[PDB]
């Protein structure tokens, strides 16, 4: 029975509004309703992994697991295995997989982050799950960010706290936050970003939604605008939104948006908004294709509609050779030529690099680089031809060309990372000098760039 080189992943996010779900929620797992929907001809084909994020979830873990498993069994005639479930307050993540994957899944991690301080600490935050699927690392984050149209900056702060403090994936990757630890990272939830238009335009907005004319609304969506200005979710992707705003509905219909200020809303307007989102970030040159992104039309217990997204995602096998794992394969090497980091820092310490990769027995520290002044104020750290030759565990090009090198640039004075990035080994050529490049981030904000050349030797 061969190992897969692709899987499909279902991501669901639903703010349940503290209400039990209706008896049938299968449309959610089938990607049926509005937006980019799944073809009917696929309805019986199970996804490999289903990741369900809820917010304002009033159910016990047991109650929700029973509904989810019975839903999937009805659709697919497959009894899914529970990979992980984790709850913070009323924020929950469930991971289910086909039974055939049980012995492909390992290193399961769960964590949560509570956002805010005092007043603002007690119901918002995130839960997450990570695991290995054969040779591929997968991370999943369900966040419920701060509400309210005038709190986009708070949401952005909530995002940075979650990606700094959520402890998922390989703890040996110590310089790297969750935005660098996984082959594929999916981040979803009630992100709570709003359509920033004047209150007086509420009925105009509703009109536009009835005509399925979303362009002049999406141009004011705070998540799209904040992302464009590099304030949040830097280097993440989102599929085009082609479904109506998923908030705020009158319960038990979808015919009405309930936007007017009420005591129950803290006297805040809730203009129709795309609160409920799925984003992702995958390592460079790894296959990831969104095959659905939409909302259900027939699940009406909440003031939010469920959102679905599905993905084709490239995966690799758990590779064994005669040599690695357990030794190096002298027929393999990774060399770096003419490399330099450009950093936004005003500081003047020496810097060194760390190279981390599951193709190495352990991480590699470089010598200190040579600091120069850039012509526009910048710090340029030159490594020239000084970087160590990296010794992969396996030389087979079928393995090595699918790997990635994480790079941290660290202060000699403090050993703190000033920037993290990732280089793909999916090169156009081996035994050939080729340009490489990554942006560098720290706490998910841009801090610089790393560029140079690579020369990869495989056994072929
Ligand atoms: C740089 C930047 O972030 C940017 C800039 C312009 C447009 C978009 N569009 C999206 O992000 N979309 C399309 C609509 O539905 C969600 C995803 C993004």
């Amino acid at each position: 029975q061969p190992e897969p080189d692709m899987i499909t992943i279902f991501i669901g996010t639903w703010n349940m509004g503290n209400a039990p779900p209706p008896k049938k929620i299968t449309s959610w797992f089938l990607s049926k309703g509005q937006g980019k929907t799944r073809d009917d001809s696929a309805d019986y084909i199970p996804h490999d992994i289903y990741v369900i994020g809820t917010q304002e979830d009033p159910l016990s873990e047991k109650e929700w697991l029973e509904i989810l498993k019975h839903s999937l069994q009805e659709i697919t005639s497959v009894t899914f295995k529970t990979v992980a479930i984790h709850t913070l307050w009323n924020i929950r993540i469930v991971v289910l997989a086909k039974p055939e994957h049980e012995n492909r899944i390992s290193h399961i991690c769960t964590d949560n982050v509570k956002t805010g301080i005092a007043n603002t600490l007690g119901n918002k935050g995130a839960v997450g799950v990570s695991f290995m699927f054969n040779g591929t690392s997968l991370g999943f984050v369900n966040s419920h960010l701060t509400s309210g149209s005038e709190k986009k900056l708070r949401r952005n702060q909530n995002y940075m706290n979650i990606l700094r403090f959520l402890a998922l994936g390989d703890k040996k990757l110590s310089p790297f936050n969750i935005t660098h630890r996984f082959t594929h990272l999916f981040w979803f939830g009630d992100l709570n970003y709003r359509v920033d238009l004047p209150t007086w335009e509420a009925e105009t907005i509703i009109q536009k939604i009835k005509q399925q004319q979303y362009a002049d609304l999406l141009s004011h969506d705070q998540l799209l605008t904040e992302r464009r200005e590099q304030k949040v979710f830097l280097h993440f992707e989102e599929e085009e939104i082609t479904f109506a705003p998923t908030y705020r509905f009158e319960r038990l219909t979808r015919d009405k948006y309930a936007y007017t200020k009420q005591k129950a809303t803290g006297m805040k307007y809730n203009l129709p908004s795309w609160c409920d989102r799925v984003l992702w970030k995958s390592y460079p040159l790894v296959h990831v294709v969104c095959q659905s992104y939409g909302s259900t039309s027939d699940i009406m217990t909440s003031d939010h509609s469920p959102v679905f997204a599905t993905f084709e995602a490239g995966v690799t096998s758990q590779f064994v050779s005669k040599n690695g794992p357990g030794t190096v394969d002298s027929q393999g090497q990774i060399e770096f030529l003419r490399c330099y980091a450009t950093l936004k820092t005003k500081s003047q310490t020496k810097f060194y690099l760390e190279f981390h990769s599951s193709c190495l027995e352990s991480f590699v520290k470089s010598q200190e680089g040579e600091n120069e002044e850039g012509s526009e104020g910048e710090l340029v750290v030159k490594f020239g031809e000084t970087l160590p030759k990296l010794k992969p565990i396996i030389s087979d090009p079928e393995y090595l060309l699918d790997q990635h090198i994480l790079i941290s640039i660290k202060s000699s004075d403090s050993d703190e990372s000033y920037g993290e990035g990732c280089i793909a080994l999916r090169l156009e050529a081996t035994e050939t000098q080729l340009p490489i490049y990554t942006p560098l981030t720290h706490h998910g904000e841009l801090t610089g760039h790393f560029q140079g050349e690579i020369k990869l030797q495989t056994s072929q």
